[PDB]
């Protein structure tokens, strides 16, 4: 009972899942940690970041320019001067981009701190772009009551009291703007797929799925519609549910009648090319053909999240080029740090591109000139070597994956699916709520099995992971693009340790 | 009309205003551009990244920290592992808030990656502090109804019918689930002071005044009501008028009535110790005690934005407890990155601190190796000989502030005030809408007077101001701790300089 300052609960959490370790040290593909007597154990790491590491922990080559960076007297903090750098940066994505499309599509890029400040800079311009859509909108109404009221006013036309269910001349306009006023100020929706995950602050976190992260604080922001992934039959019926009237008095030269006109209710669709919090499911064509369909019918921005999928990771530079995926807006942030700084970006097409938002929108560390310098470093060593670095993810993924099916063949009784593509991978672990092993049914109710497992794949075999999906019924690999043979051999031994302890329900050995 | 992929109307801004140019090295308090024939000018920095640099851009000592951090292979990436940095900070940090304010109170720490981030955190665990009083606050609701039912249905007790007008026994219980209900789903209220900035993130920038940078966005997000902070007298009145009611039956054993009772529609209160998006205005004695009050009387977090104010600003490490601002939440960004990196913590008070919080709540990049080092060393700095630091910001404030004072006095016509304290500095410029001349009227009219005039500031005398407040009306004055007194009086030429041609109305030389 002494004195703590932070982490009480989630130290005390992670040492029962078997994960309470200090990695002290870092490189490539390996932390380490200290045993009783003082001596580094290396861990090889598949978690690396959440898929930060592309090119590995403290890259010789990301280390050596950020100490030339730092060496050179970089102007870090120039808030309001000229910094090219943004607009270079800007420059090489646009390029990449329209080579992996072949598209001719141009982005501005507005800078940030993180995934999720980069995804809210897509939900503010998105909602700049509905209050555009809504201005025109409230206009064309007036203009209508104007004419419906010239009209009524003077001989012309009789109001229908059929319509008036909807809600005297004066009165009826009255009944309609209050009506109109109430709508526009209601909260939009933004359209997310099941197990989305798009951040966890005020804005952000209503986007994302898992229940406990997001159900507290419902109140404080506006709501998401989480669509069936697996079912876009259904999709049409739940957003054609959202639909959102503001009323109107339309003239048909003889009659004048009150009729609903639509109202922009939805903000943005945001979607992950390859699904994290669902256990790393790629986008299918048929639920892209969906999303495509929902952005051309509501005229809202399609948000592609490449926070996690971008920078090379699924063997091209953005993953939605792969998998046919036609954003509006993109974002970018974890590897675009060199696994070193903190850096994101929002790429927003400049035909729906909204120029107040350059002036409207900053934040202080935002296109600070040292991840600036970073970022150019990262774009120049994914792309080196006419693009051999997307040929090495993919290969070293083939590899990875192949390893994991050839486990999952043998293991069935305990792993449904390999997941992902490139180097962005998972094992779905089959429910184990009915276990025979007590501890283990224990950890698998409180959605803790994943932790468990992770726990013994450190302590036995010194290999990090660490589970995805809402209860942890999902194992990530997302190593390095410089994960070796032997390391995945390595994995392989490991996992098949792990899936015969679980097939035994060896609840002493899995469960400390 | 040739190709570009950010920054266009910023840089077309900028340029118009004369603040065009590209820094392209930083040491200490001085930046350099390069002229024409490629030489280095050196310009004084007095913006110095809205007051991250209280050390100055690229201390030798933060330098050397980071690059020693980035040799050692320090794990920038560890999320789910044990990261003992974490606590030594909030421990540190614990340290020096007793130490300031004789308190002996413990504050729990959770990181993040910009100021905007940190109030955010703060945002979240306010509502999740609110739900845990709804819980409370509802389940006495319906022991209260399960008694007066009993007493109903059961001879004891007759329902008055003159309470019955804020709604049959079972009919009325549903009828207030039914009111209960609606109002437990609102969103909650923040309460902030008039000219807040707290950030601009979809929660945070509902926290901030400026009405250009917030009112597209209104719809998004929980609002504040901004509080006079000018005006004590009125804010008990505007605070009074957002009270909200949930019903519940009240047996005083003979009767049974519909009452109302408080609901909790205030998540927290936001203050600023010295107000950035006012001109600097330092608060009141007067107004921490009424903040005091609404704090003791809603029972919600008083939430202290030392973003700006702390690591030693105002002369202390926390504003707040210059000030004597006694918060239950805290938090800290800008000048605990060094200058180079980008960190944030909120401290929250442990007898308020929800454990959930700690499991909940996650980021990518919070907590990183590298800014956890950095941190450390940030704070071994403005700590070192027995507070010495701090004395020095004190005498450096006051040297700048009786420069500003003297400017003020002789320059009364087109100069208000002086404010703020430390080195967090501000000129208040009168109002130009009805100048002379027609440049100048122009640009105040349009709300670019301070920018114009910091533009006068860079070409004619290379010293770098930018402007604050919500019509750039205040010159915000910022250096580094290491301010000589050379450069204070060439700041005071350049001002006397600058207020003689607005004196003067010399529209020619001061608008391009
Ligand atoms: C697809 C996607 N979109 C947004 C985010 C938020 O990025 P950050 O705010 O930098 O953590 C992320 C971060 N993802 C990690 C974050 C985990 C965590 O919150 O610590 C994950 O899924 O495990 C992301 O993957
Ligand atoms: C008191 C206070 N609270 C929160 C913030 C937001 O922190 P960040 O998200 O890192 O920009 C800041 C940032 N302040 C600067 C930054 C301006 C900007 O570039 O957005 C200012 O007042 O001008 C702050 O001062």
């Amino acid at each position: 009972g002494e004195p703590v300052y932070a982490d009480a609960v989630l130290n005390g959490w992670l040492t029962s899942m078997g994960l309470g370790v200090e990695y002290v040290r870092a490189e490539g593909n390996t932390v380490y940690y200290l045993d009783d007597e003082g001596r580094e154990v290396p861990v090889l790491d598949h978690a690396c970041g959440f898929g930060s590491l592309i090119f590995g922990h403290n890259h010789p080559e990301i280390i050596a320019h950020a100490k030339a960076a730092l060496d050179a007297g970089t102007v870090v903090h120039a808030q309001l001067s000229r910094q090219p750098r943004a607009n270079q940066i800007s420059r090489i994505l646009n390029d990449i981009m329209r080579r992996e499309t072949g598209r001719d599509d141009r982005y501005n890029a507005i800078f940030a701190n993180s995934g999720a400040e980069a995804n809210e800079i897509c939900m503010k311009h998105a909602e700049l772009e509905r209050q555009e859509r809504i201005t025109a909108l409230f206009a064309e109404i007036d203009a209508e009551l104007d004419t419906a009221r010239e009209a009524l006013t003077t001989g012309t036309a009789t109001l229908d009291t059929a319509s008036l269910p909807l809600v005297d001349v004066d009165g009826v306009i009255a009944d309609i703007h209050r009506h109109n006023d109430e709508r526009r100020a209601e909260r939009p929706l933004f359209l997310t797929l099941d197990g989305s995950f798009h951040g966890k602050l005020v804005g952000s976190i209503q986007l994302t799925q898992n229940e406990p992260w997001r159900t507290p604080f419902t109140a404080l922001s506006s709501p998401a519609r989480f669509l069936p992934a697996d079912e876009p039959e259904l999709i049409g019926k739940i957003v054609e549910d959202e639909r959102r009237s503001v009323l109107t008095l339309s003239l048909d030269k003889d009659t004048v009648r009150v009729v609903e006109r639509d109202f922009p209710v939805v903000a943005a669709i945001f979607v992950e090319p390859v699904r994290g919090g669902s256990g790393m499911k790629t986008v299918t064509p048929e639920l892209a053909e969906e999303l495509h369909r929902l952005r051309d019918t509501l005229g809202c921005p399609l948000v592609v999240d490449e926070v996690q999928t971008g920078i090379g990771r699924t063997g091209a530079f953005f993953g939605s080029a792969l998998l046919g995926i036609r954003g509006d807006y993109y974002t970018l942030a974890k590897a675009i740090g060199g696994g070193i700084v903190k850096n994101s970006v929002a790429l927003i097409r400049q035909d729906r591109f909204l120029p107040a938002m350059e002036v409207i929108h900053s934040s202080t560390f935002a296109k600070d000139g040292l991840s600036a310098s970073i970022a150019l470093k990262v774009l120049e060593m994914v792309e080196a070597d006419g693009g051999r670095v997307y040929q090495r993810v993919r290969e070293r993924g083939q590899r990875l994956e192949a390893m994991l099916e050839s486990v999952r063949a043998d293991h069935s009784d305990v792993v449904s699916a390999v997941w992902g593509t490139g180097l962005m991978l998972a094992l779905e672990l089959r429910d184990q709520s009915n276990a025979t092993s007590q501890a283990i049914r224990e950890k698998a109710a409180h959605g803790f099995l994943g932790y468990v497992l992770a726990g013994f794949l450190l302590r036995e075999h010194h290999i990090r992971v660490l589970p995805a999906g809402p209860r942890s019924g999902f194992l990530r690999f997302s190593p390095s693009l410089y994960i070796t043979d032997e390391e995945i051999d390595r994995t392989e031994t490991a996992l098949r340790s792990l899936f015969t302890a679980l097939r035994d329900q060896d609840g002493d050995r899995l469960v400390l």
